[PDB]
């Protein structure tokens, strides 16, 4: 599923990401924009042999199981395919664990490089919330 901006903001709010670990909704929408372009089916292979999955590009080394990533810990206890679903619940549940792991949203390199410090409120402009 390719979400619209405000559609994704609404879904993230419904699943309790708004201000989760102190990160406002626009931070999450911005992260998703640059990780996946709002596409739940996004997959990308990393240089270390792991793969990133879904709207927030969650990796298969630490977080989910894809069966082809040696050293897989699967800390979200979920097949990586579950992170590609049109329903964002599994991605949100796993993102909550990731952002709680110590470094906040810096876990997402794209967030650090493209969202952090910017006017992230723009990502929720005009949305009914
Ligand atoms: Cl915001
Ligand atoms: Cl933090
Ligand atoms: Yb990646
Ligand atoms: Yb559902
Ligand atoms: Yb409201």
């Amino acid at each position: 599923k390719v979400f619209g901006r405000c559609e994704l903001a609404a879904a993230m709010k419904r699943h309790g990401l708004d201000n989760y670990r102190g990160y406002s909704l626009g931070n999450w929408v911005c992260a998703a924009k640059f990780e996946s372009n709002f596409n739940t089916q996004a997959t990308n292979r990393n240089t270390d042999g792991s793969t990133d999955y879904g709207i927030l590009q969650i990796n298969s080394r630490w977080w989910c199981n894809d069966g082809r990533t040696p050293g897989s810990r699967n800390l979200c206890n979920i097949p990586c395919s579950a992170l590609l679903s049109s329903d964002i619940t599994a991605s949100v549940n796993c993102a909550k664990k990731i952002v709680s792991d110590g470094n906040g949203m810096n876990a997402w390199v794209a967030w650090r490089n493209r969202c952090k410090g910017t006017d992230v409120q723009a990502w929720i402009r005009g949305c009914r919330l």
